[PDB]
């Protein structure tokens, strides 16, 4: 096999990344977000009551209109760090680039408003490994795998800045394969701790001269459905006090104006330094001393087994295009362009 197939993406305010899959025969079109931090596929159902204003505001899933749909009706309970989602198991032909693939996916039918009424996207395709899987469903690109039609066994992201032009490519996976447009030089792999969770180990994180953080090593899940960079509270809070940043109900903030002279943050990886900018981690809406800026950076307690652990999210994965490597278990970064 030689193939490998790109999906756009849309980028929306530089949070949510989602490009479109198509399922079912004629293909039903669907928003989703590629995640690494998971393993199932879902999509919100026909049979999601009203009552679920976030089914409302959604396309949704009819196995009616499907010839190639096969029931299966399996209970399905998926619970991210947003919330809870629940339907039931079914299967079908997915497209995701060239690529199509008889898949197993939940039908989503209880959707909380909190924070779906916000999302973007429809639904979540996992990209993490089957021993994440709830139900231990086989994942989609384990599938994929098995067809045999890949060129090599990795998939990457390249996530852009959000632009007003409205021809910016906001960003974009390639199954298969790594496209050398949107990056530059070789990659740099770093080998996952272990198969089964996109997570490395990671040296320390320095905020500015000193290494504050994570001094004596700690760990770094991969994540391309994270919108920010996440640590654990005691460590985000070293570090917003080490950045004089303030904590609200939502976010993290920074008088605009301080922002462009605020410290860089580097994360240590396979022997070396992947830094951001405070370019890179502000959200500079105005560079006013009477305005308040957003950092892409939040507390996450992840609970064991995969935490405690920090997250690499977009903000990271904006300034280091990021290739996920099945067949050698690794994780690639090269500088995005
Ligand atoms: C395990 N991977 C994801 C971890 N994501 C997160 O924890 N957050 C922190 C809370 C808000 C989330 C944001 O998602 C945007 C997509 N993501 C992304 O475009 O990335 C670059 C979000 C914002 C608004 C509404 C909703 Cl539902 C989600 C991001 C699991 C996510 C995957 C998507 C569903 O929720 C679970
Ligand atoms: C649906 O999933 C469960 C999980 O494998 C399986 O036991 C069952 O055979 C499948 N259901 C049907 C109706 O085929
Ligand atoms: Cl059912
Ligand atoms: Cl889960
Ligand atoms: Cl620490
Ligand atoms: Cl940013």
């Amino acid at each position: 096999g030689n193939t490998t197939s790109s999906v756009i993406l849309t980028n929306y305010m530089d949070t949510q990344y989602y490009g479109e899959i198509g399922i079912g025969t004629p293909p039903q079109t669907f928003k989703v977000v590629f995640d690494t931090g998971s393993s199932n596929v879902w999509v919100p159902s026909s049979k999601c009551s009203r009552l679920y204003t976030a089914c409302v505001y959604h396309k949704l899933f009819d196995a009616s209109d499907s010839s190639s749909y096969k029931h299966n009706g399996t209970e399905l309970t998926l619970r991210y760090s947003t919330g809870t989602v629940s339907g039931f198991l079914s299967q079908d032909i997915i497209t995701v680039g060239g690529i199509t693939v008889t898949q197993m996916f939940g039908e989503v039918t209880e959707m909380p408003a909190l924070p779906f009424m916000l999302a973007e996207f429809d639904g979540v395709v996992g990209m993490g490994f089957i021993e994440q899987a709830i139900g231990r469903v086989t994942p989609i690109f384990d599938n994929i795998i098995s067809q045999g039609v890949l060129k090599e066994d990795v998939f990457s992201f390249y996530y852009n800045r959000d632009s007003e032009n409205s021809q910016s490519l906001g960003g974009q996976i390639v199954l298969g394969g790594s496209d050398p447009q949107h990056y530059e030089g070789n990659f740099h792999y770093i080998n996952l701790i272990k198969t089964g969770v996109w997570q490395i180990q990671m040296k320390g994180v320095s905020v500015g001269s000193s290494t504050l953080l994570c001094e004596d090593g700690c760990l770094a899940l991969v994540d391309t459905g994270a919108s920010y960079i996440s640590g654990s509270t005691s460590s985000i809070e070293k570090l917003m006090e080490a950045l004089g940043a303030k904590k609200r109900l939502f976010d993290y903030v920074v008088k605009c104006n301080e922002g462009p002279t605020l410290p860089d943050i580097s994360f240590h990886l396979g022997g070396k330094e992947y830094t951001l900018t405070s370019a890179d981690y502000v959200f500079q809406e105005s560079y006013s001393s009477k305005k308040l800026c957003t950092l892409a950076i939040h507390a996450m307690d992840i609970p064991p087994p995969t935490g405690p652990t920090w997250a690499l999210g977009a903000t990271f994965i904006r300034k280091f295009y990021t290739e996920f490597d099945r067949r050698n278990n690794r994780i690639g970064f090269a500088l995005a362009r």
